[PDB]
């Protein structure tokens, strides 16, 4: 029995783990570049299942929804800055740390304010299980579509889709 909270919390552990592996890999190594692509795929599908399934179910918390959408914009705007400093450039590691900082702050502020749903949200254990099952399925669909974009259209087209 899965539920919406566990889907997001476990996926957060995935994303955080990729962030740690990226940080530990040598700058501009083949290993770090592949790990970063993997993070882009997982970020893409994470924000999508939040925007398309999780936040709508939490829509009653209108102020916290606005904040969460604004924090997604924070992360995406910082990713655009990160992508303008290749790993071969001297200031790359500062840009990566700035990105990692913004991303993990959001995910922590999410587990503060949005998991479990705020008190305004009336959602039952049964609904949370069905929503969790929908999210798990949609994350799989989204990962297939993300991979297809990266594989056939390249990293730039994946980033533009966020
Ligand atoms: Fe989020
Ligand atoms: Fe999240």
């Amino acid at each position: 029995m899965v539920n919406a909270y566990e889907v997001l919390k476990e996926h957060h552990v995935v994303i955080k783990g990729l962030g740690r592996k990226i940080s530990e890999a040598p700058v501009n190594s083949e290993e770090r570049h592949a790990l970063f692509d993997e993070l882009l795929i997982e970020l893409d599908i994470h924000f999508r299942i939040e925007d398309d399934l999780y936040y709508p179910a939490l829509s009653a918390a209108t102020k916290l929804i606005a904040v969460a959408h604004a924090e997604h914009r924070q992360v995406i705007d910082q990713l655009s800055v990160l992508l303008r400093t290749p790993q071969s450039e001297p200031g790359y590691e500062d840009e990566w740390n700035s990105f990692k900082t913004v991303l993990e702050a959001h995910a922590d502020e999410e587990e503060r304010d949005m998991i479990p749903a705020p008190p305004e949200v009336k959602i039952t254990d049964a609904e949370l299980e069905e929503l969790g099952e929908k999210m798990a399925a949609r994350m799989e669909q989204y990962r297939g579509s993300a991979l297809y974009k990266l594989r056939t259209k390249g990293r730039a087209a994946l980033v533009r889709s966020l």
